[PDB]
């Protein structure tokens, strides 16, 4: 099928990829320019590491799950080497942006609005009957207008295994993962709600790492004891209490992203 019949497919020629943001054991991620006028992020598949159709499976969801609060698919190149292209965000990821001087200037009101947007897109993902699995500030992109786009960069499969590790379990961010996911490998949307609560502490603490003063092993040990993160300084007790709802022990007792979105929106 001709590429101009499609809304996504573009001739590889339209792409001048310039910098290698991050390569792994399934392909690289470059920054480059589409027809010279737009800068874009380009995910490429390396041959052999996986099915061409398995790579495209992602691109395909992105077509189907378009939404203002999701990172929007920009273009795709199907032939090998395969590219998935989105647009580049000069503000970067939420966790990065928060630590910038302009990020640190953000008001609690603006922070809460971004949280609301993140909840909003998660609510859409829930509504479309998917989950995220790695919902945290590192997979959130900040737009030019300072709104938040939910991304999934495949952060986990992006790290190369070393001589010292041989886990054949699951891969997940210890400090963001609900205990039922840690213990029983059961990841659900309610599992993402947990992550969202931890994400909230990142938002309200300039992108600070969760569970300050605890190693990932320590974190898991304390989770077994029912331990919950301490309310970040200056973080409003009400917001914290909202976090505590995201960290209910039983996943079904945790709010929905709709409720989260709602509470967040009319918070002030
Ligand atoms: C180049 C690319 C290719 C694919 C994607 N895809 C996604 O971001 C994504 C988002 C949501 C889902 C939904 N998914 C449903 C299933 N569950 C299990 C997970 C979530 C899937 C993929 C993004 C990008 N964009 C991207 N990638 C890496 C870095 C950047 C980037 C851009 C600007 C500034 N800095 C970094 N941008």
């Amino acid at each position: 099928k001709p590429w101009w019949e499609d809304e996504w497919e573009v001739p590889r020629e339209t792409l001048k990829l310039v910098e290698r943001l991050g390569a792994g054991q399934f392909g690289e991620v470059w920054m480059g320019y589409y027809n010279g006028h737009t800068k874009v992020a380009v995910k490429s598949l390396k041959q052999g590491s996986m099915s061409p159709d398995a790579f495209l499976a992602e691109a395909n969801l992105m077509k189907q799950l378009q939404h203002q609060r999701l990172v929007r698919l920009y273009a795709v190149v199907t032939q090998e080497p395969i590219y998935i292209i989105t647009e580049y965000m000069e503000n970067g990821s939420l966790v990065d942006f928060l630590k910038t001087p302009s990020g640190i200037k953000l008001t609690i009101n603006k922070l809460l609005d971004m949280a609301a947007q993140i909840a909003e897109g998660m609510a859409f993902i829930e509504e479309r009957n998917y989950i995220h699995r790695d919902l945290r500030a590192a997979n959130i992109l900040v737009s030019d207008t300072l709104s938040c786009k939910i991304a999934d960069f495949g952060l986990a499969r992006l790290i190369e295994d070393n001589e010292y590790t041989a886990r054949e379990g699951a891969k997940f961010p210890i400090k963001w993962t609900a205990p039922e996911a840690i213990n029983y490998g059961t990841f659900t949307i309610k599992s993402d709600v947990w992550s969202f609560g931890i994400l909230l502490t990142e938002i309200v603490t300039h992108g600070r790492i969760p569970y300050p003063g605890m190693t990932n092993p320590e974190v898991i040990q304390n989770l077994e004891r029912g331990y919950r993160m301490v309310r970040p300084d200056n973080c409003p007790e009400e917001l914290y209490q909202l976090m505590r709802l995201c960290w209910k022990e039983r996943p079904e007792d945790r709010p929905t992203f709709d409720y989260l979105r709602s509470v967040l929106e009319d918070f002030f």
